[PDB]
């Protein structure tokens, strides 16, 4: 297996100060088999949720041949608002990657996006 | 002895203004760094055309080194339908082998997921 899993995120997700929120993507490989251990939510710099966004979440559910990643959270009152690049990173059980550090390094220098990417938009 | 395909890295987001003019840039890279640009295109779902309502939408191909490189620009009509659509880049290597089928982009369709090289045009 040579082929990249694909992910399905919206582009923007916006949640607000004092809210719950409940967001999925989905996640399709030509293997139909996913490395749990190597599918994560995370801002750019690593497998964490990120700065100012520490409290958003994620759960990896499988409905038959796709991926459910359940996008979710609280957001606290004390919040700064404003808008953050993040990325929904999924690996078929072969090791291939929706989209690499490369990848998404280079986009954020072009100011452009790779797969998976979003953005998250507290108000 | 070429049966991996080749892979388009374009924006998943397009976002262009009535008015105005935009350009966005794709990349395209394979195995064996050779292809048949003469079948590289930006289409629509169901045929080799920017699509209903998009016609502005232009390409253009080249290759530089071991990676095809896809310019995806034009102006978008001031009267033009505000919205999103679902474009494709599809690209093809030197063996024949397609980054998504005609096969896969409709499956992925009736499934509202994606194939390699599928990105949406976002009108404002
Ligand atoms: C701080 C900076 O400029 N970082 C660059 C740089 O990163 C590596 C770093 N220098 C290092 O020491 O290792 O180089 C990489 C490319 O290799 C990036 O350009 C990086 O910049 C960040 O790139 C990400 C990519 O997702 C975003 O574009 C970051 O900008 C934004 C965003 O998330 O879209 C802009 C936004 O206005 C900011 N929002 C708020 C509310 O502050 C957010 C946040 O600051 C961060 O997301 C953290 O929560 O960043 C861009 O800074
Ligand atoms: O609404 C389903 O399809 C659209 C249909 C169409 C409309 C306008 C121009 C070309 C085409 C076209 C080409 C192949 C299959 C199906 C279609
Ligand atoms: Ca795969
Ligand atoms: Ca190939």
């Amino acid at each position: 297996d040579t082929e990249r899993p694909v992910v399905n995120v919206p582009s923007e997700i916006t949640v607000y100060r004092g809210e719950s929120f409940e967001y999925f993507a989905t996640v399709t490989d030509n293997s139909n088999a996913f490395d749990l251990a190597k599918t994560v939510v995370r801002w750019l710099y690593s497998n964490q949720p990120g700065r100012g966004t520490e409290w958003l979440q994620y759960s990896v559910t499988q409905v038959g041949n796709q991926l459910k990643v359940r996008i979710f959270g609280n957001v606290p009152i004390d919040t700064t608002i404003g808008d953050y690049t993040r990325y929904v990173v999924a690996t078929d059980a072969a090791g291939n990657v929706n989209a690499t550090q490369t990848e998404m390094g280079n986009a954020a220098v072009d100011k452009t996006s790779v797969n998976g990417q979003f953005k998250l938009i507290i108000r």
